[PDB]
């Protein structure tokens, strides 16, 4: 009979993104200067006879400035040289940076590089507590551990306590860099978010800074931002022409946040078509989610689920009027993808994303059934269903659609649920369940994962959320390990999965629902990435 009642916030943004006209003259000006600065930077990278520590800081600086996607060949060659030369005689600062940069790029450098900084007990020499730059680089490095790196077991706690201790008396911008590192490490942050912070709050205020790199980074950031705003304008126009804001009023209106997620998966210009496909899907499955999660009677969701499995416009008449709206929108979206990909003969690959979406919808229907029955499964059984309901198997598959170079063999690998994809999915699940345990346990929801975890192990909500946190930490060890050479597929198809995990950490930072309540977390990120340019 009657439905639930509306609890969701409206879009924060109105139509402020709907229209954006690129100032073409400015665009060409920026692009023209960048080409000159690009070659100056390349020559910095090819300069012969640099010290190890200077070469690492140059690579680090360029990566954090968001301009390393211009120099993948150069940076790879350099790190390849460093990996295969074994220079072990350096201080903590250089050693920890060396370790991090090589691991992030898939070079399996031994964690024994850290032996010289530990005593016979394997715990870090406390005499290092006053090397702030060394601690900072150790702190960052401690976040790329795999399961083989238990020698670094103490690195995070050791560096954290002493960085906290030093911070209030540090000079700027080092103090700000440390304070922000402690809030958000580099490895698990969204790359555009960290780049924007680094460029304007840190590097712009360093006395040592290289002016060519700073100017390069500002111009390149503001130039990509113009492309992002164009993309968001086109997606805003598509979303508005759908008009789910009035015809499907029960669902979250978050296409801007969805674009932010797509931007986190990749920011580079060559992934423009990919981002636009990805965001359309994210916002569309967000609708489907809210239909099971907050409007769908058990019967109604059954008709919807079967309709999705058969995947055929003939099925719309078995559905309620309001479900006809979302269902045809879904079917039309995939005919769109097919035509958009028809050009490059990449049309066939769409059925991979479709099959993964059928799978999501099947488990929405299960977990709905669990809530109406009030079933609290064992945690193993709960995860066996709740992993796919993250949508991360599905967004990961989708993310490949627009990538011009994704082949069938790539989708084939992704379909076998590889360990890197599984870890990213696990991180999303357990963090979502912690961040939104109350948000959901408001509406009498007893199907929550935490509740399963409490019932299963006979432990409190304390130990529950803890035990979930650990699964996230184990999963990060598996992501880091999935990045190491020889990689199963090209790094290009691993980075989107890594970035999915990063987006989880960033959106649900400090254990809050950042997607449903964007005001706290996501609004600042969106303003910094898509509203305000960097003051040049
Ligand atoms: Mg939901
Ligand atoms: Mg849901
Ligand atoms: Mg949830």
């Amino acid at each position: 009979i009657v439905r639930p009642v509306a609890d969701f916030s409206p879009s924060l943004w109105g139509d402020q993104f709907l229209s954006f006209s690129i100032k073409n003259q400015v665009a060409e000006k920026y692009a023209k200067e960048i080409e000159a600065l690009k070659e100056q930077t390349r020559n910095m990278l090819l300069a012969t006879g640099m010290k190890l520590a200077d070469t690492l800081n140059l690579i680090d600086t360029i990566e954090r400035l968001g301009i390393s996607y211009h120099f993948e060949k150069e940076i790879d060659d350099i790190l390849d040289q460093i990996y295969n030369q074994n220079s072990n005689c350096n201080d903590l600062c250089t050693s920890a940076l060396q370790f991090r940069l090589l691991r992030q790029h898939g070079f399996n450098i031994s964690p024994e590089i850290f032996s010289k900084f530990q005593d016979e007990n394997g715990k870090f020499k406390e005499s290092l507590a006053s090397d702030v730059l060394g601690l900072l680089n150790l702190y960052e490095a401690s976040h790329v551990r795999t399961h083989a790196d238990d020698i670094l077991e103490d690195a995070l706690a050791f560096s954290t306590i002493h960085l906290e201790s030093a911070a209030p008396h540090l000079k700027s911008p080092l103090r700000e860099q440390v304070t922000h590192a402690l809030e958000q490490c580099l490895h698990k942050g969204v790359p555009r978010v960290e780049t924007r912070f680094f460029i304007s709050s840190i590097y712009d205020k360093e006395q040592s800074k290289n002016n060519v790199l700073l100017r390069f980074a500002k111009l390149d950031f503001n130039l990509l931002q113009m492309l992002h705003k164009q993309e968001l304008a086109q997606v805003s126009r598509w979303w508005k022409d759908l008009d789910f804001v009035t015809t499907l009023p029960y669902a979250r209106d978050r296409v801007v946040e969805c674009y932010f997620w797509a931007l986190g998966v990749y920011f580079e210009p060559q992934y423009s078509q990919a981002r636009v496909m990805l965001v359309k899907t994210i916002s569309m499955i967000s609708i489907v989610d809210d239909t099971f999660d907050a409007y769908g009677t058990v019967k109604e969701l059954e008709a919807y689920t079967d309709a999705i499995q058969r995947w055929d416009i003939n099925e719309i008449d078995r559905l309620p009027d309001y479900m006809k709206i979302s269902y045809k929108a879904i079917l039309d979206l995939y005919k769109d993808y097919e035509k958009e990909l028809s050009s490059a003969g990449r049309s066939h690959i769409v059925c991979h994303a479709i099959e993964r979406m059928k799978e999501v919808v099947r488990n929405y229907n299960v977990e709905s059934t669990w809530f109406i029955e009030g079933y609290t499964p064992p945690v193993s059984e709960y995860l066996s269903n709740a992993l796919a309901t993250t949508t991360y198997y599905y967004l990961a598959t989708t993310s490949y659609l627009g990538m011009k170079s994704a082949t069938e063999q790539d989708f084939e690998w992704l379909s076998k649920n590889p360990k890197i994809l599984e870890a990213s999915v696990i991180i999303c699940r357990v963090i979502d369940d912690t961040a939104t345990y109350e948000v959901e346990k408001s509406r009498g929801q007893i199907a929550t994962g935490i509740e399963c975890c409490m019932r299963d192990y006979g432990i409190s909500t304390k130990e529950a959320m803890a035990k979930f946190q650990n699964m996230a930490e184990t999963a990060w060890k598996d992501i880091n390990e999935g990045l190491l050479r020889p990689t199963p597929v090209s790094t290009e198809f691993l980075t989107p999965i890594l970035n999915l995990a990063r987006i989880v950490e960033v959106t649900y930072i400090h254990n809050l629902d950042g997607y449903t309540h964007p005001e706290k977390v996501l609004k600042p990120h969106i303003i910094n990435l898509l509203v305000d340019s960097i003051k040049i």
